[PDB]
């Protein structure tokens, strides 16, 4: 079974495009998920942000690291008219710093809280 930095890495890691790999990286097999963000950076550079900018999360806890650089992320978003079995994405792609919350032994990112 699936640890919640193997979950962060099969829902937001990718080292129209958003319908195929939510369904491909299993997200939308058995619901619409309303959004998701995927990071077109090597692994490695993303795990690096648990070392970097230190902020509080959208939560008030205070275990979110923010990138010092924007890295290429595209943020798919459920349609209104979307409905299971036939989920439907707009998909947009920016260049955007992400947060993330981390945790762990080795500190590493379990949580996508967001791209600014």
């Amino acid at each position: 079974k699936e640890t919640a930095a193997a979950k962060f890495e099969r829902q937001h890691m990718d080292s129209n495009y958003c319908n195929q790999m939510m369904k491909s990286r299993n997200l939308t097999k058995d619901r619409c998920k309303p959004v998701n963000t995927f990071v077109h950076e090597s692994l490695a550079d993303v795990q690096a942000v648990c070392s970097q900018k230190n902020v509080a999360c959208k939560n008030g806890q205070t275990n979110c690291y923010q990138s010092y650089s924007t890295m290429s992320i595209t943020d798919c978003r459920e349609t209104g008219s979307s409905k299971y079995p036939n989920c439907a994405y707009k998909t947009t792609q920016a260049n955007k710093h992400i947060i993330v919350a981390c945790e762990g032994n080795p500190y590493v990112p379990v949580h996508f809280d967001a791209s600014v």
